[PDB]
């Protein structure tokens, strides 16, 4: 009765194009008269090991970039690099360009991913940016250039572009200005993510959503101190709970009659003894990919 | 591995607002027809025992206010097909995609575009449960929201939302207005049958876990189909049929694990639980991915 909901994807679907350079095909994002895509599209197998992208780009020309929107070919009249993103200038402005901004998100915030292949949208799902700056996506070959976004009213906030796959199976990318999320680089080399942690404030938000929807068994009368909860958090690899987090949860603590430090004692108990044979909102683990705002959005229908 | 919905743009261009009396809900505008639930014409006095043929014949075209965005559509005529109402308008939707109306079977999956006042709110993936309900996320005013699949560029609409059952699950019709399951559009006490786990779907998901590189749940045993079903039914699992066995053939060939060997693994997972481990990010056995879904996401 509570579900992981993605944003409707129509405004973004109209921006997805296909970009080919040599033997590599991936996706581009077409806004006004520019197509954005990962700079590593210009790499060959023998350059992926240790690229010199400035030197690679200087060697490329406008006509080494084949851009197709549907079955209509877009002519590239210029090319430039911003950090790890390639900007391809095209002759035509996208008539479907929505109101949009480029925004860099924070670990713990959520967004929708429009997975695409060959310039064609194929699925949409909701993700969180993990504390270790990876995302636990579902991506196949040719998925590079797929974007993540939020919607606010009529404005699309683009926050993510997909670049690569870490050997642990999680995913890494940049914002739309080409800055990486996390301590990763675009070359084929030994890279590992840092130890992940659980997004504490999101777990609490989800526990409030369970209360709102009629699960109440984990609740208990005991409260706790922020100082004492954060010792338990450290042991179980949870992010520390700050006083900003407690304030953010204010609107849900009011609507349900449960103080944050009380819910923290419930969460402490679940970390120690487990769920003692139960589920919560149809899950047998503690969900951390719903933000406080997500819980309201879904419990209010914005 | 994720619960992945279809891109919703083709359906967003068809969502409108339908108002009758003091009731507002959602409509699906395709060509020069707007489809919506017929209970839009009930008053607060008409919800236990409506006679819909008597309520409709009293209505005039102008009693229905239809709004696409901020533009108001003029209703030309109206007719009822089973439990859906069909409002003819003077303008064909210019954004009408290629589409078909299909009726799905229990176990089958689809995407839902939840809408309020004709405006899309969110999209998620869903399955027709064996008791003919769905486990959706629906608030007041969501009636008229639809479920769909997309193949190539063709939208196959399969579900329109009508009501909320006391257990908190949801009931609706296909786009010809026939209810899924034994339900009716009256606010009388209505019973969702006992629900059960979609066995063929759980097996396909285990195969997906093998494809993605987890083997920890396999064992050295096999089973007869008969012995498997005798065990599974004690956990409220649906019977597995020979049809289901045939459906899993492709996935059995990819992974090299016979279907009845995978049934043995599931028999053992039901007996043992997870022992702290996880399978594709879940600590429960997931039953809302079909054999087809698994192939599309993994390949
Ligand atoms: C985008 O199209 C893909 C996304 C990959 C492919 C399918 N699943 C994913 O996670 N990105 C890549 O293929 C990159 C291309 C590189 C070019 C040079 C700069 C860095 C990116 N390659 C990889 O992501 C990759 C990961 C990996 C892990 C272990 C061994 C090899 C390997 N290659
Ligand atoms: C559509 O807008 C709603 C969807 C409901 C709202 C809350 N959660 C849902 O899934 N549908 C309704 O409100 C219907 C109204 C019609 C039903 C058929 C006959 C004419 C009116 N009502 C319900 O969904 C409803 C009422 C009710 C009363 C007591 C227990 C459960 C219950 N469900």
């Amino acid at each position: 009765g509570f579900r992981k909901m993605a944003f409707p994807s129509g405004k973004v679907e109209g921006c997805m194009v296909q970009v080919t350079c040599g033997t590599t095909t991936l996706n581009g994002l077409w806004l006004d008269d520019v197509v954005y895509c990962p700079r590593h599209v210009i790499c060959t197998s023998e350059d992926m090991l240790n690229p010199n992208y400035e030197d690679l780009l200087i060697r490329k020309s406008n006509h080494n970039f084949l851009v197709q929107a549907g079955n209509v070919q877009l002519r590239v009249i210029g090319h430039s690099m911003q950090n790890c993103v390639l900007k391809l200038r095209v002759d035509t402005a996208n008539p479907k360009t929505p109101k949009y901004k480029f925004v860099r998100i924070q670990p713990g915030q959520t967004f929708s991913v429009l997975a695409c292949y060959n310039g064609s949208p194929s699925g949409v799902y909701q993700c969180a940016m993990r504390p270790n700056f990876t995302i636990k996506g579902s991506f196949l070959n040719g998925s590079c250039g797929s974007v993540g976004f939020n919607i606010d009213y009529d404005c699309v906030s683009f926050c993510y572009m997909h670049h690569m796959v870490l050997p642990t199976g999680v995913h890494a990318g940049t914002d739309l200005e080409g800055n990486f999320y996390g301590p990763f680089v675009d070359r084929q080399t030994a890279q590992a993510a840092g130890t992940d942690t659980t997004i504490t404030v999101n777990v609490l938000a989800w526990l409030y959503a369970a209360v709102i929807n009629g699960d109440r068994w984990f609740l208990n009368r005991f409260t706790t101190t922020l100082n004492d909860f954060n010792l338990v958090a450290m042991k179980y690899n949870y992010e520390p709970l700050t006083q900003d987090h407690v304030d953010i949860l204010g609107p849900l603590s009011a609507q349900t009659g449960i103080a944050v430090l009380d819910m923290c004692a419930s969460l402490k108990e679940l970390l120690q003894n487990g769920m003692n044979g139960r589920t919560i909102l149809g899950s047998a683990l503690l969900e951390d990919e719903f933000t406080p705002f997500d819980v309201v959005r879904q419990c209010s229908g914005v």
